[PDB]
C-alpha cells in the first residue's frame, strides 16, 4: 500500500491505497469521492466506474477508512487522480475506531 504523498508522485500505473473518504458524490452511474490521508495535506478524487460503484453506492462512510486495492493514476487538468478498472478492488478497514464528539455553539462561553 502507498501513501498518498507517494500516489501523488509515482509513476505507477497501478497503486493500491489506504485512506479517509472525506467527500462522496453518487452523481449518477459513477462514485465521486475525496479521500485523505496522514501523510499529506490534501485530498485525492478517486472515480469509481459501472460494476464497481454498483456495490459502493450507498456503501460509503464519510470519514471512514478502505483499502482501495489496485486502482489506475491518472492525471487531468494538473491534477492526479484515481480510478476504478477490472482488476479494482475496496475493503472497509478492520482496524478502525469510531470516535464521537460532540461540539458545543462557543457563542454561549
Amino acid at each position: 500500500t502507498l501513501l498518498i504523498s507517494e500516489v501523488l508522485k509515482t509513476s505507477k500505473q497501478y497503486l493500491s491505497v489506504l485512506a479517509q473518504v472525506v467527500d462522496i458524490q453518487s452523481s449518477d452511474k459513477n462514485i465521486r469521492l475525496k479521500i485523505c490521508d496522514n501523510s499529506c495535506n490534501q485530498e485525492l478524487k478517486v472515480v469509481i466506474f459501472p460494476d464497481l460503484c454498483y456495490e459502493w453506492r450507498d456503501k460509503f462512510s464519510i470519514n471512514k477508512w478502505y483499502y482501495f486495492n489496485e486502482f489506475v493514476r491518472q492525471i487531468y487538468n494538473d491534477e492526479v487522480q484515481l480510478k476504478n478498472n477490472i482488476h479494482s478492488s475496496i475493503k472497509e478497514s478492520d482496524d478502525q475506531r469510531k470516535v464521537i464528539t460532540y461540539n458545543q455553539e462557543q457563542g454561549v462561553f
